[PDB]
């Protein structure tokens, strides 16, 4: 067949079509800035912005910004992210996603020191279902921390940022990046010895212990040595933990993944009916039908 030499035409969103209003922080690989929609059907709408800079010399937070676009757009659920629009101008890459109006976990972790048990299985409970979701189209998330969790008006959780995650982990295929936050990082993360979707409950336990205790589990005087002792994992347990947590903890925190809660047949139901969960309906809970923890005029003449 003859190729036919014309160019299809599309009207292109493009940075100017978003007011800059304020840096929300950094995400892995750029800043996130809060900005509002000037244009078209969403006018005055505010959403994230995240911004890849000089995106031809950094390869790999390219790709890696790619594959973020890429699982983006694949997934739909309650406690992810919606990604709105994707662009490029030369040297520049650009996510627009929901702005989330609660602000980020670790915020509200850093102001409370500890969550009690009850706000914690929320959390957990929510996350729990974004994880398996994830799973479910054969990606490991891999950055979990305080930081990657959102909030929104209602206090409903949200996963948003990909840039680390790994996409394509199915049968016996295993990823063997080391990337991420180390005392998050599974032992099999650690060691390099390849790691699956399994390595995400090990960051999961680690997230429960944190929001539980206020500390990190497995952590020494620098990155080496906390690497050190994750590959060794001997927990010190805090004596104010339910039993429910601490059968949790100890089932999450297993080094060998074949062995850890959630990487068995069941995967996920491990999980969804440990003792520590047992007072969750998921299904309200996916609904977003459960009420969260945390949501986020003088003059008087009669
Ligand atoms: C991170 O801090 C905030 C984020 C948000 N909202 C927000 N919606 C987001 C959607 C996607 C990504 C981010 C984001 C923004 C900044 C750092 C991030 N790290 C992971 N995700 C990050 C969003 O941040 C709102 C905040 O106050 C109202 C806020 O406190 C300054």
């Amino acid at each position: 067949a003859i190729t036919h030499h014309v160019k299809e035409g599309h009207e292109k969103a493009d940075p100017s079509q978003f007011e800059l209003l304020k840096v929300l922080g950094q995400g892995s690989f750029g800043k996130v800035f809060l900005v509002k929609k000037i244009s078209g059907s969403d006018a005055r709408q505010l959403y994230a912005m995240k911004v890849l800079k000089k995106a031809t010399l950094k390869v790999r937070d390219r790709v890696r910004t790619k594959m973020e676009r890429d699982i983006l757009v694949e997934v739909n659920h309650p406690f992810i992210v919606k990604l709105h629009y994707a662009f490029q101008t030369e040297g520049k890459l650009y996510l627009i996603l929901d702005f989330l109006r609660g602000g980020d976990l670790f915020t509200r972790l850093s102001k409370e020191v500890m969550f009690t048990e009850e706000d914690v299985k929320f959390y957990l409970a929510e996350l729990a279902l974004a994880l398996d979701h994830l799973h479910s189209l054969g990606i490991i998330y891999r950055d979990l921390k305080p930081e990657n969790i959102l909030l929104d008006e209602e206090g409903h959780i949200k996963l948003t940022d990909f840039g680390l995650s790994k996409e394509s982990i199915d049968h016996e295929k295993k990823a063997y990046s080391f990337c991420g936050t180390v005392e998050y990082m599974a032992p099999e993360v650690v060691n390099r010895r390849g790691h699956t979707q399994s390595a995400d409950w090990w960051s999961f336990g680690v997230l429960m212990f944190e929001m539980l205790t206020g500390t990190l589990p497995f952590q020494g005087k620098d990155r080496k040595e906390t690497m050190t002792m994750i590959l060794k994992a001997k927990l010190g347990m805090p004596q104010f933990l339910s039993p429910e947590a601490q059968s949790l903890l100890r089932m999450l925190f297993k080094r060998n993944p074949a062995n850890r809660l959630g990487a068995g047949p069941d995967g996920v139901e491990e999980i969804k009916r440990h003792s520590f969960f047992s007072t969750i309906d998921w299904n309200k809970l996916y609904r977003r039908e459960i009420h969260p923890p945390f949501k986020p005029t003088f003059y008087f003449d009669p």
